[PDB]
């Protein structure tokens, strides 16, 4: 149907606005901290801890085959990534730190693509 035509598009344009969400994010993580999923050859027990592991390669596997259907699923999975660190890491370390660094510059970042996702529909 034409309709869902339309509704592919608004999908297919929903997904290059957080490709560009997600590379500003990913710009905040200069360490590459948060890039691949924590290892379970070198963090073992890391299942033990965390039940949903996040990181943002698999935010980016998940948007290239167009599976977040809005923006509030996409910020779930960065706050995984955010949410994830600061629980097995403690306050002091460069783990943590790097969290929260990453939340608060990209809180701005995500300010303004709610007001951009409402505004264009």
């Amino acid at each position: 149907s034409m309709e869902q035509v339309a509704m592919e598009l608004r999908l297919t344009e929903l997904t290059r606005l957080l490709r560009s969400v997600l590379d500003q994010l990913q710009d905040k993580d200069p360490a590459r901290i948060f890039a691949q999923p924590v290892s379970l050859k070198e963090v073992p027990d890391y299942l033990d801890h965390i039940k949903h592991p996040m990181d943002f390669a698999t935010m980016r596997k998940r948007l290239e085959a167009q599976g977040y259907k809005n923006l509030h699923e996409f910020e779930e999975d960065f706050d995984l990534i955010i949410d994830n660190c600061m629980k097995y890491n403690a306050r002091d370390t460069v783990f943590y730190r790097a969290a929260v660094r990453l939340r608060d510059q990209g809180g701005v970042v995500l300010r303004q693509a709610r007001r951009e996702v409402d505004s264009i529909g």
